[PDB]
């Protein structure tokens, strides 16, 4: 017997098109901004986001801890014989969106999981350098769109490398208003915003067999 190709927490429907258009929102309010046309570079050496993140998930959405491929991946059977996963298996989580953002190559949520869901989140050997001095399940993310020639892995990265611009930042910083929160500019077509009131979804921490 082998292990899933990822585990995660899976949003139901209702929450999957909840955030899922919360997303498109963000890709159109964040399109038709000036500070965004002033930087358009980045993107285009007027643009609509949504067709530029033109590969996105096809069905429901869902927040990946541990991808494992079947056991190919370094860390996957050390995950996966934990307790917490097994005794998490199928149970349902309320994961909190805190910001959704977007750079020239990925466009997603950013996840903020509570001290339950940090036991679920993996301890490998290999880091992204971009989670130096971030605390754990900082990559926790929900992807929400790609550029044509990018993979959706680069999502957790392009957070990763998002949360070190703001590392020490104030909401001073804020380029401008969007209508659900501040609007920020970490520069190089980094794109954040960070959301007045945090989102809520359900999902059923699960395995997803490809
Ligand atoms: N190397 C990886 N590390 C973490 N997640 C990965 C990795 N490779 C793929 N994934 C994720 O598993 C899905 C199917 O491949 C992809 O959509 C990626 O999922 P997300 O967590 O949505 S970026
Ligand atoms: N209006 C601009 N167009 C192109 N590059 C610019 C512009 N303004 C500042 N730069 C910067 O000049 C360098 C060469 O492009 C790069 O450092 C550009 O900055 P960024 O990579 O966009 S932070």
């Amino acid at each position: 017997d082998f292990l899933p190709l990822y585990f995660g927490w899976f949003l139901t429907k209702k929450s999957s098109e909840t955030l899922r258009k919360a997303g498109q929102v963000f890709l159109e309010e964040l399109g038709n901004h000036k500070a965004f046309k002033k930087e358009l570079r980045h993107f285009i050496s007027k643009l609509e986001l949504v067709s530029y993140f033109g590969k996105r998930p096809p069905g429901v959405l869902h927040c990946t801890t541990k991808f494992c491929d079947y056991g190919k991946a370094a860390g996957a059977e050390e995950y996966a014989q934990q307790e917490v996963v097994k005794r998490s298996y199928g149970k349902a989580f309320k994961l909190s969106i805190s910001a959704l953002f977007v750079t020239p190559k990925t466009a997603g949520a950013q996840v903020v999981l509570t001290d339950q869901e940090l036991q679920l989140w993996p301890s490998d050997l290999d880091k992204p350098s971009a989670s130096e001095g971030l605390p754990p399940g900082s990559r926790a993310h929900v992807t929400l769109g790609c550029a044509a020639d990018v993979q959706p892995v680069q999502t957790g990265l392009d957070l990763l490398d998002i949360l070190q611009q703001v590392k020490g930042g104030s909401q001073g910083e804020a380029v401008g208003e969007l209508p659900r929160g501040k609007l920020y500019s970490l520069g190089k077509g980094r794109w954040m915003l960070s959301l007045t009131k945090k989102m809520e979804v359900k999902a059923i921490f699960t395995g997803y067999y490809g």
